[PDB]
């Protein structure tokens, strides 16, 4: 590439790990978003609150795509992996799994700036820290916050009432 | 009639049955909306809930009755059954009542619609689809998710207060 | 489900199969988009208009995830399989692919359809004509209007830059 | 200096030429610039894009004088050495300089941060990333957009013409 500067092979390899990843995330909250959605579960703000997450995930991989244009690499795609669940149980299993599956793209995300910094890439590290990094930090502070409000509401039936309305 | 065209004698009967299940449907909501609004019920946000839906029916008989006389029908009005009950217990029992309601209707709906495609009559078929088949569906879909939170809020007097108050 | 009526099993699974053909099509359309983004293709007009279908593609794929669940049907997502291509050619390669690809989700709604019609299912039917069907017929129009002016201006590299800059 | 703290005179030495190369870079520029600027060359893009380039170096130049003071550091000036070339052929010789050019520029940057790294000056190597680092990666992307056009647009006369009329 005529660009191309500093940018080794294996982050360039990594970042698009890390587009599949987030593209799966977003994947992952769209179904979340639609179950809350059934008739027989029917909780707009957990809805809501999911498909946001699904276009915040998507924006994410695109963000890395425009970055791996910029410095020179390539995108590569692969399959994308259907969402672990297909019914997603309580509002309280949902937020739990979600984070989860924010702790694993915080890892990820921290594991490529490793690789950046031992590749001395200082780019790929500030654009990780300016866009990426503290957005994390704050999803997982308030899917927390979340956790310990619908753990604290558990007649739980009128718990994850209370809290999708007054909440979310 | 000098306008009418491909409008068949069993579709222009059923229509008027139709508007006679419509109109039905209306008193039947003007019936729950007022018992909701007793002293000993209580319910404001329920009551509004079916006086809007008692508008929205009649509304739907005005539309079919202007549609026949489009078409070149003739309207012919029956006795208007009073609703099935006097009273109409808790939230719960009267939106599983609204919910049977709505499926006669979007039954009758469908016969129409099955009478129209067999009869060739297209322009019957656009009207049912465009003003009918999915305003039922909608309502169907969210009274299915006002159940699901009645139920899960069942501490009934407590529940049916705050769905009272926070979903209508 | 309470409120599932004159739904079927066909056309509901029927529907998820259209939900995962229209997220592959967001998926191959991204891809594309992004293609024409890289420093060693360069055409800003080309990547816009491929961003802006993945954009369009997804959002029927949330429109029919919807509607499965206005209908009382559960969405079942399945593996997203990566775009046919990594690297797509030409702008008239890419164009071409396009409308391959259109053509094949025409072909599902139109297939959904007669599974429609065959079920007596007129809000599936109606739901495809208003929001799928027209819209299909329209971009395919474009597609092909594009395809000509690109084949009437192949001086390729000459003609590509000029289509870019003066239609796109 | 009263203020200086944690400010190696390894890192004050390297501010100081990399000021140097960024008046040099905007002294080339300038003259870029004026040559476009030629009745016998006359392509009043190109000579716009040099022209706002040279300010754009200028003021990084100034950027970092303000930031060598702010730390404690000293402003000391060299010669700046003439632009490498008095006449600069075309658009896209001209472009392939200016991208070279960046590059160094580049590279300049990188090391400085790899120094900062080194010298544990965590106020320099944020310094470079907010204002710098992104900044050259993003004009590198759009040099190498505009290189790959005019390559693709090479009818040599006609092609510049069309480049400079409809993308500069
Ligand atoms: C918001 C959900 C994102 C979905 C639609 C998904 C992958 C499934 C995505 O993340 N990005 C896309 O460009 N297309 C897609 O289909
Ligand atoms: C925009 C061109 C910059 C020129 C004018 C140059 C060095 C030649 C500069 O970079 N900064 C200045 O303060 N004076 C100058 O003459």
């Amino acid at each position: 590439s005529q660009i191309r500067q500093n940018y080794s092979t294996e982050v360039e390899a990594a970042v698009n790990r890390l587009v599949n990843l987030y593209l799966r995330a977003s994947y992952t909250y769209l179904s979340l978003g639609f179950y809350f959605d059934r008739d027989d579960v029917a909780l707009e703000g957990v809805c809501h609150f999911f498909r946001e997450l699904a276009e915040e995930k998507r924006e994410g991989a695109e963000r890395l795509l425009k970055m791996q244009n910029q410095r020179g690499g390539r995108a590569l795609f692969q399959d994308l992996q259907k969402p672990s669940q297909d019914e997603w149980g309580t509002t309280l299993d949902a937020m739990k799994a979600a984070i989860v599956l924010e702790k694993s793209l915080n890892q990820a995300l921290l594991d490529l700036h490793a690789l950046g910094s031992a590749q001395a890439d200082p780019h790929l590290c500030d654009f990780l820290e300016s866009h990426f990094l503290d957005e994390e930090v704050k999803l997982i502070k308030k899917m927390g916050d979340h956790l310990t409000n619908i753990q604290r509401l558990v007649q739980a039936g009128l718990g994850e009432y209370l809290f999708e309305r007054l909440t979310l």
